[PDB]
């Protein structure tokens, strides 16, 4: 979905803005993102030590799936007439089932609402569930807060 | 800080359990944040777009400062008795002042409060604060979820 504007955007608040294709979690991606972050925790990025602990294979960290909302939100929708769109922040945000590596996740989001803030600028909430293929339960139910300057 | 067992944790509910050292966030891990979780934007990847943008430089990822919370926590205290530690949310994220590539960074967090969920199993919910070394306000201020398994 192109919004043409954030006017057009804000005029959809409410409204649901679609669900992104699978996307594949890779090992090399949760190693990159160790890396950037200094979270080598075992259970990330210890295939030997992962195989025998609690998730019988390396899972994704938490703060990654949570940082495919970018990525994913892409894949649903676009905003024109935007210089540049600035993380806001979080409001409540759950993790219910850990992400395998190897396994794919999908999402699917909705405006909770948009706020007008003065000159063109516009903050948005959104809500979205990140689903993980095979299984009911979410790898993470999430309302986010974006700034589109 | 050492806690020698999850009831210890719980036992300091409601206490300070420390500060991190200044960490230095470079364009390399910048990238590699990027790379791992699909958001390229100008603001953080761009040297000569974010040069000539509202920031004159580029910005880190806010959802990277949030993930520094495990490695900076780490460096304030850790917990006996345990085989994992997983992110099972957050209660509320802003970000108050970007974060410029290059910066240093630091966090303050406290103890706000210890669920017993069985089986040594406890979820600790923590504020943080992040600083950043070159503006007042702070880079990030988080109540997050760990639980220790």
């Amino acid at each position: 979905r192109t919004f043409e504007s954030v006017a057009d955007l804000a005029a959809a608040a409410g409204e649901k803005v679609g669900q992104s294709d699978w996307v594949t979690i890779t090992q090399e991606e949760v190693n990159l993102f160790a890396d950037a972050t200094g979270d080598h925790q075992w259970i990330h990025v210890d295939p030997e030590r992962a195989a025998a602990g609690p998730f019988g294979t390396t899972i994704a960290h938490g703060f990654m799936t949570l940082a495919l909302l970018p990525r994913l939100q892409h894949q649903m929708y676009t905003v024109k007439g935007v210089k540049l769109a600035i993380n806001y922040g979080l409001n409540k945000v759950r993790f219910p089932a850990p992400v395998p590596v190897g396994s794919r996740v999908r999402a699917t989001s909705s405006l909770v609402g948009v706020e007008d803030l003065g000159n063109g600028t516009v903050q948005a909430t959104v809500s979205t569930t990140v689903e993980v293929e095979g299984s009911a339960k979410p790898a993470c139910v999430a309302e986010s807060i974006v700034r589109y300057v």
